[PDB]
């Protein structure tokens, strides 16, 4: 322990020990999702934005990774499936068309979900980088547990141990920033919980009362990182240092619309390519966008727009790629 | 004339049928005990498979026209029905939790065929009642997006107010026992009918809202949809009005224990007297399969619906069960 970035706790609540952040949020009701994106009739959105089916369903077999490499499916919005080191973990599970606490008003999914619980493989692991309705599902976790449960091992920010509790699960960790755990099977890989820039909140007054976060994942074999939902900060150059090199990166390049606004709480795709190369990681997924609306850029705009940077920083698309919903992606190493 | 309308108590609507009585002490501390058990997936897939619909592949076999008639079910008592000139859908419920709320509800065992973008060109949807098992808010609204006023919208008295908060334009309130028509092709007419059941969506709007059951009468075929119901009369009257049907589609499903349900929900039993008493030539017992809204195993109607088309001297093909997504041309 020398020189990491802690925590970062006011009052009672945590804040961001970033130096950016700034204390001004209105949160999510008609405002800025509005429609200035304007997603058209759903054939338009069948050619720019095609649904596929997953690998694991028309193959059940072969969801393993067989050591060695690593490999990755998107699952839409953050939801993403890591297959490495004889672990099968998800990250950010959202499964139902609705990202919010009520049935009447809230973003509801454009595109729906590549596959449904009971399709999935059988999952080690989920990852929660914070509590936000379009990365937390109570209804997807109701399912996990209710498919997996006890075999379920959920990692979680400090705060939502509780909330895992109530919602049924037992086999649940709550970690802070720098802090590591394991599955109790393979010791051999590590689950830590490292820094980002971003807030928490589900209901009235609790703003904060539970950690956001990312998280890196140190197996012998292969190293992952997960961004989750972030702006840019200088915590991913000491998670490129600490940890790393990494071999994936699930970078957010979408709702960094009104950046006066959102750049607190949401890289846009110039700062996604910058996480990129703070991260130290070989290659990076597109995550975030294509899923929900949750700000006022064109639906299509993240993925020129991260073009456009990976152009400016003299990379190529092979370094930063965008996957289809479903689709998946073989990386074996060195 | 014979026709039993009804009615109207010093406030909310009766029944008028001499077996209503009070049974309703909502479920959500009452029989939630759930002793049925669906579990296990491989016995969701053998048991309860679920069909992939043929407008899925091939969305073109839109049909109709052809003289004789065709069925979908798609879970509970969500039917698409093709006859006639018109596709039109019946109680449609294609979210996964038939309740108010996110967190608490039935949340159904077997998932829907398919989804809104996928059906084929829908002209109507008929309502029964306003339970959140047969008026699903999401799919009204997902319906009323892709479609607008290119759905005609049959609901029973007390739900217009309902559809156009919910921002339709096609909507007609009816009282049972009225008639009324979609605009292009008239030449079929829509009828609803009367049923013995309730309608309740919160605190103290028992009763607001009309229940009830449709008739459709083509030029080329009668089709009936009881909706929901207990055993009552005007079944027989149906029967007379118009009739003989070529398919109805009947609950067979919510019925158990009995001397709670009886009085708004028949069992198998009760579905084939409503069988006969409408003049049906088949059936296709909707309800059961999707949701456990009661404590009877999940696979225990189609059995006792066999047991009573055995004891009523009918065979499985006059009251058939069709499996999640099938189709069915009942031609002639
Ligand atoms: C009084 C009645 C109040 C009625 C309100 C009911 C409708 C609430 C709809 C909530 C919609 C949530 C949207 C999904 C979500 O979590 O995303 C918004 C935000 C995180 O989104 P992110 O991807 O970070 O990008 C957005 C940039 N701001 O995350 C958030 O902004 C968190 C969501 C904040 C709203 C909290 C919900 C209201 C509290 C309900 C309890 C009231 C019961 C009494
Ligand atoms: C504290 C405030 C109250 C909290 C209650 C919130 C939880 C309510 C859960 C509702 C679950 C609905 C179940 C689905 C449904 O409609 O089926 C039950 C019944 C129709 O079922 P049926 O097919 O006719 O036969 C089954 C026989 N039980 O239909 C019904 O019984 C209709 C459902 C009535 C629910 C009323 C809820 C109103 C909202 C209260 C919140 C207001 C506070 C502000
Ligand atoms: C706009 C209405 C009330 C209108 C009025 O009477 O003026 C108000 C009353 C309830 C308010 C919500 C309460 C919960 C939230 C509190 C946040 O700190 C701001 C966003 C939310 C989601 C609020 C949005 C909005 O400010 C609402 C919906
Ligand atoms: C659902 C009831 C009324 C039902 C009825 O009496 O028929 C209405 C009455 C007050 C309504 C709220 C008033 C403040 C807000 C107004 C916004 O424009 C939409 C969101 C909110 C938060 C509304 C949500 C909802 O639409 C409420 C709670
Ligand atoms: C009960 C009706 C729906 C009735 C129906 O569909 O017939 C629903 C519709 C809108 C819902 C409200 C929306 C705003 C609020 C959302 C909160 O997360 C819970 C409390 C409130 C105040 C909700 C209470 C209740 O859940 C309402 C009023
Ligand atoms: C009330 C139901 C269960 C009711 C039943 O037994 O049918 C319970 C089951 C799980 C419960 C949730 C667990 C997660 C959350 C814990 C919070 O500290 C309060 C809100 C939430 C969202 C809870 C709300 C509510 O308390 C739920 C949904
Ligand atoms: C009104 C009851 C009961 C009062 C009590 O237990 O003393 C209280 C108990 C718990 C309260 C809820 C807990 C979860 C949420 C906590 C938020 O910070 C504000 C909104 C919510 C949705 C609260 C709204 C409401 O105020 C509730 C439901
Ligand atoms: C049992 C709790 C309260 C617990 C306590 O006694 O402290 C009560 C409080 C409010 C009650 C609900 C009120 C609305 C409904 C009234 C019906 O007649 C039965 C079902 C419902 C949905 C009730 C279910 C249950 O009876 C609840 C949830
Ligand atoms: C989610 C809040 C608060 C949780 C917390 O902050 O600790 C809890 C506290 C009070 C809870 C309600 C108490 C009465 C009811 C009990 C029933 O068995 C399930 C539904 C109801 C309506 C409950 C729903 C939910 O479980 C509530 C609203
Ligand atoms: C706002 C939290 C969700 C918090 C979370 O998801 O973490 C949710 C969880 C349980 C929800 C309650 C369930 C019972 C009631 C359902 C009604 O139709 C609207 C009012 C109540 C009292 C609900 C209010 C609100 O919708 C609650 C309290
Ligand atoms: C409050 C939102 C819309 C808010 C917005 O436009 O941003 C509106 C849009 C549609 C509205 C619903 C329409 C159908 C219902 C009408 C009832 O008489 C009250 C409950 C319901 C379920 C309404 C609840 C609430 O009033 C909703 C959900
Ligand atoms: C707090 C407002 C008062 C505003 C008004 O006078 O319209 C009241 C009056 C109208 C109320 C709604 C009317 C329809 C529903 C009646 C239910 O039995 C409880 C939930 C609902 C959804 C109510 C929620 C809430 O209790 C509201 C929104
Ligand atoms: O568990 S899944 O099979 O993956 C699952 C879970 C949910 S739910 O989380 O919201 O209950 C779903 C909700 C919808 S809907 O359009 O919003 O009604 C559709 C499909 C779903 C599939
Ligand atoms: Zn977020
Ligand atoms: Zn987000
Ligand atoms: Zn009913
Ligand atoms: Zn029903």
């Amino acid at each position: 322990k020398s020189k990491k970035g802690k925590d970062g706790r006011f009052v009672n609540p945590w804040p961001t020990w970033k130096n950016p952040s700034i204390p001004n949020v209105l949160r999510w009701l008609i405002m800025e999702k509005d429609h200035s994106s304007v997603p058209s009739s759903k054939e338009e959105l069948d050619k720019e934005l095609p649904v596929l089916k997953p690998y694991f369903i028309t193959n059940p077999e072969e969801a393993g990774v067989r050591e060695a490499g690593l490999r990755v499916t998107w699952l839409g919005h953050a939801t993403v499936m890591v297959e490495m080191d004889e672990l099968i973990f998800l990250t950010d599970p959202i499964f139902s068309s609705r990202a919010s606490p009520s049935q009447y008003m809230g973003p509801k999914r454009f595109r729906r979900s590549p596959c449904t619980i009971s399709e999935l493989p059988p999952i080690d692991a989920v990852l929660i980088s914070h509590n936000h309705y379009d990365h937390l599902d109570y209804n997807s976790v109701i399912a996990l547990n209710e498919r997996f449960g006890n075999e379920l091992r959920w990692f979680v920010p400090l705060g939502l141990l509780d909330w895992m509790q109530k919602c049924g699960c037992e086999n649940v960790i709550e970690l802070d920033w720098w802090e590591e755990n394991c599955v109790p099977g393979h010791d051999k890989v590590t689950f830590v919980f490292t820094p980002s820039q971003h807030w928490c909140k589900r209901t009235l007054m609790d703003d904060n009362k539970v950690l956001w976060g990312s998280w890196s994942v140190l197996g012998p074999w292969n190293r992952f990182f997960f961004a989750g939902d972030t702006g840019y900060c200088p915590a991913f150059e000491e998670i490129g240092k600490r940890f790393g090199p990494f071999d994936l990166a699930a970078i957010p390049i979408g709702a960094y619309e009104p950046r006066w606004f959102m750049k607190y709480q949401h890289v846009d795709p110039e700062e996604a390519v910058r996480i990129h190369t703070d991260v130290q990681t070989k290659k990076s997924m597109a995550i975030h966008w294509g899923t929900f609306a949750l700000a006022n850029e064109h639906y299509l705009e993240p993925p020129v727009k991260l073009n456009e940077a990976l152009e400016r920083y003299g990379l190529n698309a092979e370094d930063f790629f965008v996957l289809k919903h479903g689709e998946s992606r073989y990386l074996n190493n060195d």
